[PDB]
């Protein structure tokens, strides 16, 4: 059940003025491609708080990626989901080595020794870790299934994309087929949702292993066929996963929101 938004006051929507004439907002299949310009982020944010919504951020760090976890959440405090509920999560090999990061009010951390989720957060974003929030990433992203354009492809043509394109990978997709090339590094959705793909994905990779075949990208080829045959309710522009040092700051991009460490 879903409370009345209180009185608000902000500039119309204008049914003959386009968000963007320079990129594509809404999917074929209707989903909104989130870039700066489409949405009202105090809008949201009382649509999000009214349903008291908690996001999981889980992120892996293992041997030497331990050293990228201090400035991953010290700017993920700034930028990410600020003012809503957060619980990190954050799987390693050493406990010990998680930095003591200073924590917002309602946002908390967990370590998870590596060799639930659904009782405890609303959604599921997972991210890889040798990254650093520049600017918001929101509650504008939240959905049931969502992928992230990946920064070297958003321009290119279906047939440049790099998919598994051997026929004995459950990864496969053909050269005529493809809408986007979604990025492992940045995905999420509902913890329901999260946990159907990671699934898939595992038993997929199960089947490729016993075939004797590993898909070219690996997990992203895999997520790039799941997001194929089930198309994500809400799709990231490169805003939310940016390289500047090897992709510049283009025209198209208004914010730079969180990007690969060098
Ligand atoms: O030795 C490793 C290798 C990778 N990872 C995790 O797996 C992700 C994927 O590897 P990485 O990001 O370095 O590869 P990329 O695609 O960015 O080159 C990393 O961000 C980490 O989250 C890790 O924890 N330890
Ligand atoms: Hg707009
Ligand atoms: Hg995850
Ligand atoms: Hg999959
Ligand atoms: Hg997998
Ligand atoms: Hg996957
Ligand atoms: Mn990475």
């Amino acid at each position: 059940f879903m409370v009345s938004l209180p009185r608000m006051v902000y500039p119309q929507p204008k049914v003959l003025t386009p968000c963007r004439k320079d990129v594509l907002v809404v999917t074929p299949w209707l989903a909104p491609i989130v870039w700066e310009g489409t949405f009202n982020i105090d809008i949201l944010n009382e649509q999000f708080r009214l349903q008291n919504t908690t996001i999981g951020l889980t992120v892996f760090a293992i041997k030497k990626y331990v050293a990228f976890l201090k400035l991953f959440l010290e700017t993920a405090e700034k930028h990410f989901m600020v003012g809503h509920r957060v619980h990190y999560y954050v799987f390693t090999d050493q406990p010990a080595a998680v930095p003591r990061v200073t924590l917002g009010t309602g946002r908390q951390l967990s370590v998870l020794e590596v060799g639930r989720f659904l009782s405890e957060v609303d959604y599921l974003v997972c991210v890889d870790v040798d990254t650093e929030f520049r600017d918001h990433v929101g509650v504008e992203i939240l959905t049931p299934l969502f992928g992230t354009l990946h920064p070297s492809f958003y321009g290119s043509s279906r047939e440049a994309f790099t998919y598994e394109r051997r026929p004995q990978s459950q990864a496969y997709i053909p050269k005529d087929e493809g809408d986007f090339y979604y990025m492992g590094a940045f995905f999420g959705g509902s913890v329901q949702e999260v946990q159907r793909l990671t699934r898939a994905c595992h038993q997929a990779m199960m089947v490729d292993q016993a075939n004797g075949i590993e898909a070219v990208w690996h997990d992203e080829s895999h997520l790039n066929k799941y997001l194929l045959r089930h198309k994500p309710t809400k799709v990231l522009s490169p805003e939310y996963l940016w390289d500047q040092q090897l992709l510049g700051w283009p025209a198209v991009l208004r914010k730079l929101r969180f990007t690969a460490v060098p």
